[PDB]
């Protein structure tokens, strides 16, 4: 009676603004770790992607492999373009590491023109390999200065990957990566290394 | 009738989530470095306002400035002190950009800021004091008590045309942008 069927009118009321937050809640959730400019992962939720991740490969006593990309004198092309250009540089590499990152990948716009991937369960072979199929895909291309039709001139990215040792942390094993991308940077650019 | 127990339960939920909204909804549109709207939080707001500048048959200003050699500060001193050099020349954008002007911090060490309704010859010179004033101190290092060096910023700045896209005015700001750079720096150019 009544006061029993006020309070059904209230929690039905009640447990449909439930759901209509907690949908509007992923919503946002999705967009605040989506950077804007590629449509990728942005360097917060691949840092937290990375260390649930890693939980999965010491719990499960399984493997994990990392990967950095930067797009070679990109400072230097901005300055000859201008910055819409640039951004537009950036969707492209992009869309090359996109495609290739189909999950359990994870995929992300690590810096201002630097990528990072997590390849789970997948020997270094294999990661050695895609970062080979990416290096040449994104040089394969000649790109056009949209109002203008000029050459950009090629595109190309320097690599670095390692793989996850038994005790390795999150911060550690992007460390080494970190290196090797160093590493192939300072040996010429255009290039893939690893530890 | 367990019923009262879970109407003071769902009311919670209600007040959890409609905080903890609000509050994903800041962090996605804030830079938490200098507390300035980030990247995606300026696009669209600049959507917003060249739409009601065509609508209300008014203008809007836009300015766009970069730190000068800042790769420099970095390698120099470190990230933990470049941050410190953001955070600064953000705070100065900060004090000068109440609504209804609008900053953030787009790109890397870049800002762009919307002057609404704004003649430009007051836009140009709240830029030039801008510039004087991030150059105005010399900021010391926080842990070893040094001179960091001079801190000075380059500046670019444009008017919407009446039929202009905010892509389009952006463009031309960045344009400004590099002509300053290329002029020698620590200066304001607008087309
Ligand atoms: N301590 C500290 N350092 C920071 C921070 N953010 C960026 N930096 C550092 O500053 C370097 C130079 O950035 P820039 O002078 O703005 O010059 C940048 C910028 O002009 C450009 N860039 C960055 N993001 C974008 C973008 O979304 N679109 C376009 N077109 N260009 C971008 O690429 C240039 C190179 O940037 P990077 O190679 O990533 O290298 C960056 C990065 O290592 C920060 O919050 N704290
Ligand atoms: N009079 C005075 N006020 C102080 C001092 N230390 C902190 N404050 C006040 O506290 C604010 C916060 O500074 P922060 O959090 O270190 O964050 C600072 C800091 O990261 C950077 N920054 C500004 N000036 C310097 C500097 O001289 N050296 C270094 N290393 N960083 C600076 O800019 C950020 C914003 O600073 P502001 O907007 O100026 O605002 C500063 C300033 O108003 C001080 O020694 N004297
Ligand atoms: N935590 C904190 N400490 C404060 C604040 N204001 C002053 N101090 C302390 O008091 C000393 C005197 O600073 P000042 O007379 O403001 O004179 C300051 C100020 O004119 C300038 N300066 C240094 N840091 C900042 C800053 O972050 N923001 C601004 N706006 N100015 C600064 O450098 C001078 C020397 O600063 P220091 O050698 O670091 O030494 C500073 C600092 O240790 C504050 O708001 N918060």
């Amino acid at each position: 009676g009544s006061h029993m069927q006020s309070l059904e009118a209230r929690l039905a009321d009640s447990t449909a603004e439930v759901e209509r937050l907690r949908e509007h809640l992923e919503q946002v959730r999705r967009d605040a770790t989506t950077d804007g400019l590629t449509n990728l992962a942005n360097r917060k939720a691949f840092d937290d992607e990375l260390d649930r991740a890693c939980a999965e490969a010491e719990e499960g006593g399984t493997t994990i492999c990392l990967a950095v990309l930067d797009i070679d004198h990109f400072k230097g092309f901005n300055d000859t373009w201008g910055h819409q250009t640039g951004d537009q540089v950036i969707r492209y590499v992009a869309s090359v590491i996109g495609r290739v990152a189909a999950p359990p990948r994870f995929a992300a716009r690590y810096g201002g023109a630097a990528f990072a991937m997590i390849f789970p369960r997948e020997a270094a072979s294999v990661v050695a390999t895609t970062l080979e199929e990416i290096r040449v895909e994104v040089s394969s291309r000649m790109l056009k200065r949209r109002s203008t039709n000029e050459d950009l001139g090629a595109i190309t990215v320097s690599s670095g990957f390692a793989e996850r040792k038994p005790g390795e942390s999150g911060h550690s094993v992007m460390e080494r990566a970190d290196a090797a991308l160093y590493a192939s940077k300072r040996g010429g650019r255009n290039r893939v290394t690893a530890a």
